[PDB]
C-alpha cells in the first residue's frame, strides 16, 4: 500500500473487524450483562433461561 | 475552523514558523558551531576572525 496523510479519502488507511456469531448450537457461554433473578414456582409467569 | 481527519488538501491544519535576521548591526552573537582552532603567526594564511 501507499497510505500518505495528503491522499484523500478512499486511500486513507481503515481498521476493519468483523464479528462472527452463532445461534444456539450448544450450551451458550457469552451472555450478555443482564442479573439473574430468584426463583419462583406454580405461577404462571415468563422465564428468560 | 473546521479540520476533520477526512478533508482533503488545502483544508488540513498546516505548522507555520517564520525567522527573520538582521545584517551588520551590531557584533554578531548568534551562528553556527564552527570549531575553534590555534592560531599561527609570521605564516600567509586565511583568516575568519
Amino acid at each position: 500500500y501507499g497510505f500518505q496523510p495528503t491522499n484523500g479519502v478512499g486511500y486513507q488507511p481503515y481498521r476493519v473487524v468483523v464479528l462472527s456469531f452463532e445461534l444456539l448450537h450448544a450450551p451458550a457461554t457469552v451472555c450478555g450483562p443482564k442479573k439473574s433473578t430468584n426463583l419462583v414456582k406454580n405461577k404462571c409467569v415468563n422465564f428468560n433461561f
